[PDB]
């Protein structure tokens, strides 16, 4: 393939300790003469699957876990296989954060919570809660500082404000239809925010760079971030600690928490070399210690090296805020989610949206692939068996049971109106089983200008290959079918889909 044989590329985010990683590849080097190259791309989390997924990039990439679930979907993670004595040395609950559909997808690294971080010298004693910052504020104002500066580019860390009211991304008693990122909780956290904004406590363009530079020149007198700041914080000198997030509302701020994790290129033909470099040099005593040592990981999935760690009341700290917060779920519209709360909080705080409609939109980005999945795979299991499926819609019942009541009516003619083209489509691509399917999607993506009808075409098509399944006994590939009509849909039309309310726009436009 593209990758190349016998040396290892790794990606790693630049906020990580990628000058630590270097020196465990350079043992790694030093041992087998085998290159190890380590390089930190912008927008990491981005470059990635578009570069696997023409089977190029890195052998070995990194990243928070909740992104991971999307690449072994895409098929751009190669399934790893730890012999027993080499899990047991992980804590049992860092390889859950791997699992995705029963098959570990990748190395657990490290334990990342965010902390509320604060200069001891300016704040002896940090807020307990959200609500006395306003006044916290006015009294370090009147001094020349500012009370508090986090990143707000990044929906990572207004997250744990968000969720301490009673904000959530997919509901966890998972029921993935089940989605709150509209509900009173969430709009009382970002609506907090906001006010903090307009109240000149907190600037909308604040970014990474802006809050830490702030923080460690010892203008703000707290910050809001992960272990990996720390060391900059130590290299600045400011006398800083670390300790829970205040509560909101009376409740817990409520972190998402990743776990660092490391997977490999399906497209890498050096699978061994980084299962070798993984499991015995970086996830080690001394691996994790010159990585740490760069940029501190957190609390590691390493049990003997977390035993060391577990004493350091920075690292005691995370592990509270982790403990008041939540595990990230790996379901492969993670991305999805993110990017629909990252605009709804720069939205918001710029005043571009109010905090209602730039929610209402976060909650339907939010809900897109499984709405859409839920209404176009009922459709083309009913178009092939000619019977419907009478199970409970569900969440959002309303709109999925009207969309389909509606995809019924239109899609009824244009099937009819579209038998010979389609057929003729059919007959030109040649699907036999669900190998076929992948490509299919792809291809009827393209086959300008969004409309409800291109989309009704689109579906229509779907619903008559489904047909065509059955016929020759592949109902078994009418799944995968609809769900590959359905990534290929809601990823290429997102920006549309949201403009139109999503489905509900769908039901009014053909009422
Ligand atoms: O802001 C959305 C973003 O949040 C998380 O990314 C974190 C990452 O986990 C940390 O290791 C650190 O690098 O900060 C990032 C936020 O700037 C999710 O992991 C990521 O997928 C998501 O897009
Ligand atoms: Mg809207």
């Amino acid at each position: 393939g593209k990758i190349e044989e016998g040396k290892l590329v790794i990606w790693i985010n630049g906020d990580k300790g990628y000058n630590g990683l270097a020196e465990v590849g350079k043992k790694f080097e030093k041992d087998t003469g085998i290159k190890v190259t380590v390089e930190h791309p912008d927008k990491l989390e981005e470059k990635f699957p578009q570069v696997a997924a023409t089977g190029d990039g890195p052998d070995i990439i990194f990243w928070a876990h909740d992104r991971f679930g999307g690449y072994a979907q895409s098929g751009l993670l190669a399934e790893i296989t730890p012999d027993k004595a080499f899990q047991d040395k992980l804590y049992p609950f860092t390889w859950d954060a791997v699992r995705y559909n029963g098959k570990l997808i990748a190395y657990p690294i490290a334990v990342e919570a965010l902390s509320l971080i604060y200069n001891k010298d300016l704040l002896p004693n940090p807020p307990k809660t959200w609500e006395e910052i306003p006044a916290l504020d006015k009294e370090l104002k009147a001094k020349g500082k500012s009370a508090l500066m986090f990143n707000l580019q990044e929906p990572y860390f207004t997250w744990p404000l968000i969720a301490a009211d009673g904000g959530y991304a997919f509901k966890y008693e998972y029921d993935i239809k089940d989605v709150g990122v509209d509900n009173a909780g969430a709009k009382a956290g970002l609506t907090f925010l906001v006010d903090l904004i307009k109240n000149k406590h907190m600037n909308a363009d604040t970014d990474y760079s802006i809050a830490e530079a702030a923080f460690n020149k010892g203008e703000t007198a707290m910050t809001i971030n992960g272990p990996w700041a720390w060391s900059n914080i130590d290299t600045s000198k400011v006398n800083y600690g670390v300790t829970v997030l205040p509560t909101f509302k009376g409740q817990p701020s409520k972190p998402f928490v990743g776990v660092l994790s490391a997977g490999i290129n399906a497209a890498s033909p050096n699978k061994e070399l980084a299962k070798e470099f993984l499991e015995n040099y970086l996830l080690t005593d001394e691996g994790l210690e010159a990585v740490n040592k760069d940029k501190p990981l957190g609390a590691v999935a390493l049990k003997s090296y977390e035993e060391e760690l577990a004493k350091d009341p920075r690292i005691a700290a995370t592990m509270e805020n982790a403990q008041k917060g939540e595990i990230m779920p790996n379901i492969p519209q993670m991305s999805a989610f993110w990017y629909a709360v990252r605009t709804a909080v720069i939205n918001a705080a710029s005043g571009r949206q109010t905090v209602d409609e730039a929610l209402k939109d976060a909650q339907t980005g939010s809900e897109l692939y499984r709405q859409s999945l839920e209404i176009i795979s009922r459709y083309l299991r009913e178009q092939a068996t000619g019977a419907a499926d009478t199970a409970p819609m569900g969440a959002s019942g309303a709109t999925s049971r009207k969309a389909l009541e509606t995809l019924r009516r239109v899609g009824d003619g244009v099937q009819r109106n579209h038998e010979t083209a389609f057929q003729g489509m059919l007959r030109k691509l040649d699907i036999k089983n669900e190998d076929d399917v992948k490509s299919l999607s792809r291809v009827m993506i393209h086959v300008g200008v969004t409309n409800w009808g291109r989309i009704v075409t689109l579906i229509s098509f779907g619903a008559f290959v489904a047909k065509h399944l059955k016929t020759i006994n592949q109902e078994s590939c009418i799944e995968p079918l609809a769900e590959s009509i359905t990534d290929v849909l809601v990823r290429t039309k997102r920006d549309w889909l949201v403009k139109q309310r999503g489905w509900d726009g769908f039901v009014e436009f053909f009422h």
